[PDB]
């Protein structure tokens, strides 16, 4: 039952392309283990957590309200909008849109939220303005989903993403209420069952967000730990192969099993 780094390397052997991995201690931020920590990978829908971090930062600044209701039209709807397509008459609140973006990966929700802050370059500026000079969003949905890398638009690195996620979930960049709101949305993720959650023992906490894309791309960002309390950040990305979805999923689940068994 392989050690985590051994399993990550084996996943890469099996899949082709690259697999990147990092594990951070949540309390201290120290890197516990890594593979390809500074190499770029497509974020895919993992960006939607960062987007809601930016929205919450605006809430904390008095520039946005989670209860603000956004109406939109049929023409706004893009691929993979399972929540927003149901609310053409009533619209959705900003907070509902973040729940849809994170928990269901809803693409129209993400686009609507990106509009509230001025687009992908403004999300990049938010990241830069928190000290992440690596991660960048360039595209809207579903173009992000539809894209082949190209290989620097819409990328992060395992360490930049992990670092950034820790800064959103801990410390004081966001208020206590906003850090808790963000982790709640991630805890409520509905579409990442095949990944880390498949390996998760009973009684553990997990808050996560997955992604998938063309050229064998798959990823997950998570805060997890035993006894109902997160205590580590894990980030896993893969890209650059011909792997099927079932194959990508199985490898992420097996990395997950190794990290749990060696915790
Ligand atoms: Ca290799």
């Amino acid at each position: 039952h392989p050690e985590t780094l051994v399993k990550v390397k084996d996943a890469e052997d099996q899949l082709g392309g690259r697999v990147g991995y990092i594990e951070l201690d949540l309390a201290s931020g120290k890197i516990l283990e890594s593979f390809r920590p500074e190499e770029r990978f497509p974020m895919m829908s993992t960006f939607k957590v960062l987007l809601c971090g930016a929205v919450l930062s605006r809430v904390d600044a008095g520039q946005e309200q989670l209860g603000r209701r956004i109406h939109y039209s049929q023409n706004d709807l893009v691929e993979y909008s399972p929540v927003t397509e149901k609310h053409l008459t009533d619209g959705m609140t900003v907070g509902e849109l973040c729940s849809a973006a994170i928990t269901m990966s809803d693409n129209t929700a993400a686009n609507l939220l990106l509009t509230t802050i001025g687009g992908p370059k403004e999300l990049t500026a938010f990241l830069h303005n928190m000290g992440d000079h690596v991660t960048r969003l360039d595209s809207w949905e579903p173009e992000l989903n539809e894209a082949i890398p190209n290989d620097e638009r819409d990328t992060t690195t395992p360490v930049a993403m992990a670092t950034t996620l820790r800064k959103l979930l801990t410390g004081e960049l966001l208020t206590a209420a906003s850090r808790q709101q963000l982790i709640d949305w991630m805890e409520a993720d509905k579409v990442a069952g095949p990944l880390l959650r498949s390996a998760l023992p009973a009684g553990w906490f997990i808050a996560d967000k997955s992604g998938a894309g063309e050229r064998g791309s798959r990823g997950i960002i998570a805060a997890l730990g035993p006894d109902g309390k997160p205590s580590r950040i894990v980030v896993i990305y893969m890209t650059g192969s011909q792997a099927t979805m079932d194959e990508r999923n199985r490898q992420i689940a097996e990395i997950g099993a190794s990290l749990i068994k060696h915790w």
